[PDB]
């Protein structure tokens, strides 16, 4: 329940885990609030250990959200292509991993991906460096127990800070 808003250049929020607690989970839940303008955004990034491509992708595509995730070798998509979300107004997407089945919120449109038959490192807000980068407003965000907004504001030594940010 804390906001962050990101200017011109695009902001950035890095959570790191120590090298000595990255958490391999069987279960993810990520849950942001946010609003924005622009149609083609990176919202949440989580990174695996170093060189495992990405673990936990939310990007705006298209105007609607998307999560990307991998169980290994393959990555699983999750589209919520009902729900429009590049109208400025406030937005709350909730993505619950479970093993290889997967929910995805938003808003109030559920969307259920069931499976046919990896260590953490970071999470990152934003994108500073993928033109045109995040713009717009970020609010309590919610990740594996983590309200990484929250410890921005606190300024967790975890929390590293870059680019062009306010709270409000």
């Amino acid at each position: 329940a804390t906001t962050y808003i990101f200017g011109k250049g695009g902001a950035l929020i890095t959570y790191t885990w120590p090298p000595n607690d990255r958490p391999s989970t069987r279960m993810d839940r990520l849950a942001v609030g946010f609003s924005t303008h622009q149609r083609s955004a990176v919202l949440v990034r989580v990174d695996s250990a170093s060189g495992l491509g990405d673990y936990l992708q939310l990007h705006i595509d298209q105007g609607t959200v998307g999560v990307i995730f991998n169980v290994g070798t393959d990555d699983i998509t999750i589209d919520e292509p009902n729900a429009i979300v590049s109208d400025g107004k406030y937005h709350v997407v909730r993505f619950t991993r479970s093993g290889g089945n997967a929910t995805l919120q938003v808003d109030s449109w559920p969307v259920n991906e069931r499976y046919p038959a990896n260590s953490q490192a970071a999470i990152k807000i934003g994108g500073r460096d993928q033109g045109r980068p995040f713009q717009g407003q970020v609010s309590g965000l919610y990740y594996n127990g983590l309200k990484v907004l929250a410890l921005a504001a606190e300024s967790d030594p975890n929390v590293r800070t870059e680019g062009h940010l306010r709270l409000v």
